[PDB]
């Protein structure tokens, strides 16, 4: 039916295609995801937007990025949380865009959620920002204006679109911060070095964070921790807990004119005794030691959290990931060989773990060539 380019949109640790000498969020070890779907013919590109900001902050990027422009965040959400209403300024990928061009996305993780917010805000604008627009008399984003549809269809992998426990560890802000220095290292970057080049962009501009010079990646994290970017209630830190996710399920809502499409990951096993969920073999070894022990055998009855929640891929329950059900009116239907127009296509579970998809952490038997060449060919169906 269709001639959609693809956009590729990393999750809470992601960086673009010259960020971390060229080793690629999309593809890791293995590769160069985007490549392979440019040399078999479907067009494809990457954004790149705070991985640590909200999913709010990081649409607004994403706007940005696709049609070009200077980033604005909203001037009443910007002063509700305290931060710059604009931020950097973008060429644009796809100018078509400004003339009925239609995209997919193919996002992972956290990616998930902004992909559905990018939709949602691109479908509806924000009632809150055009009120407080009129208000105060300043101008508005036609982000917020509504009636802008251009994302065809949307296609999410291992994203925690109920939130994940993981938030609720207790020692979650070191261990978080942990994962980005083990995503750093699969990439042979040190944390204790204070490099010249960027390396790895945060791109905090809006809170006016950024790494200093002689500042190694350790030192930066530890100002993070303290940061509104983290302590906020706009963070990825936020809108990834339960509560967090459930939220944005309230407003974020699926538009009748995507096709939106699930992809769920595991890598564990249930022990018979216990009825808690472990780590397979070969499962990255950072989410092996540090959070899947934890995200197989947390439960709390006031969260609603039980042995439903406990099978995982190192980083999100698995549960999780078909689809927001959460604060949801959004159907999920499993695949019947038809993609459905307005709904979760529920495409199942893959025995892959949250790095080994994107190719960040090696996997042998999992043929992540073919994998994102089939999923290319279903968009384009
Ligand atoms: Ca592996
Ligand atoms: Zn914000």
């Amino acid at each position: 039916a269709n001639d959609a380019p693809i956009v590729l949109l990393h999750g809470f640790t992601g960086w673009g295609r010259e960020e971390m000498f060229g080793f690629k969020y999309w593809g890791g070890v293995r590769g160069d995801i985007e490549q392979w779907l440019n040399d078999n013919g479907y067009r494809t590109y990457t954004l790149a937007v705070g991985p640590l900001s909200s999913n709010w902050d990081r649409a607004c990027e994403a706007y940005a990025q696709l049609v070009g422009g200077t980033v604005d965040y909203g001037a009443a959400h910007a002063a509700k949380h305290g931060h710059a209403r604009f931020g950097r300024t973008y060429p644009g990928l796809l100018p078509e865009l400004k003339r009925g061009g239609r995209i997919h996305i193919i996002a992972h993780s956290q990616g998930g959620q902004t992909a559905r917010m990018l939709v949602s805000l691109l479908e509806n604008g924000s009632q809150e920002e055009r009120e407080y627009a009129k208000a105060h008399n300043v101008s508005l984003s036609p982000l917020f204006e509504g009636g802008h549809h251009f994302v065809l269809s949307v296609t999410t992998i291992a994203t925690p679109h109920d939130g994940t426990t993981l938030v609720n560890m207790v020692d979650f802000t070191d261990r978080f911060f942990d994962l980005q220095k083990a995503v750093l290292k699969a990439a042979a970057v040190a944390s204790n070095v204070p490099y010249t080049s960027q390396v790895y962009d945060f791109k905090l501009d809006q809170w006016g964070l950024r790494r200093q010079p002689g500042e190694s990646f350790d030192q930066y994290f530890e100002r993070l921790k303290r940061s509104p970017v983290w302590t906020s209630t706009d963070t990825a830190r936020y809108d990834l807990s339960v509560p967090g996710a459930e939220k944005l399920n309230q407003w974020v809502k699926a538009s009748p004119n995507t096709y939106y499409l699930s992809f769920a990951t595991e890598r564990t096993y249930r022990g018979a005794l216990t009825g808690n969920y472990y780590p397979e073999l070969g499962m990255n070894a950072f989410s092996a030691v540090v959070c899947a022990p934890f995200l197989g055998s947390y439960r709390n009855a006031t969260l609603g959290i039980d042995d439903r929640w406990l099978e995982n891929d190192g980083i999100v329950n698995t549960f999780s990931m078909n689809g927001p059900k959460r604060g949801s009116t959004d159907r999920i239907v499993p695949y019947d060989g038809t993609i459905k127009k307005g709904v979760w296509n529920d495409m199942g579970t893959y025995n892959v773990d949250h790095l080994e998809v994107i190719g960040v952490d090696p996997n042998p038997l999992f043929d992540i060539r073919a994998f994102y060449l089939r999923l290319a060919e279903q968009l384009a169906s």
